[PDB]
């Protein structure tokens, strides 16, 4: 599978939360999202860093599991529910 730009397919590096495209100078933010309850889950912070973990709001999921989706697009006002 590994991690790569859809444009660019040699290497993206992960330094949690973002990874980083070589070419192109883009930075890729993965959202921890479940297969179930698709939403940030439960924005879990510690100075600064945050991971998106639905801890009593719904129920936890190994690391493992938990999808981690490249969602930098406008969710704001647009894609509306
Ligand atoms: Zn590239
Ligand atoms: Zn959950």
């Amino acid at each position: 599978m590994e991690i790569t730009c859809p444009v660019c397919h040699h290497a993206l590096e992960r330094n949690g939360d973002t990874a980083h495209c070589e070419t192109c100078a883009k930075d890729f933010s993965l959202q921890a999202l479940c297969p179930d309850c698709r939403q940030p889950l439960q924005v879990l912070k510690a100075c600064g860093a945050v991971d998106y973990f639905c801890q009593n709001g719904h129920g936890l999921i190994s690391k493992k599991r938990v999808n981690f989706v490249i969602s930098d697009q406008l969710e704001h006002h647009h894609h509306h529910h």
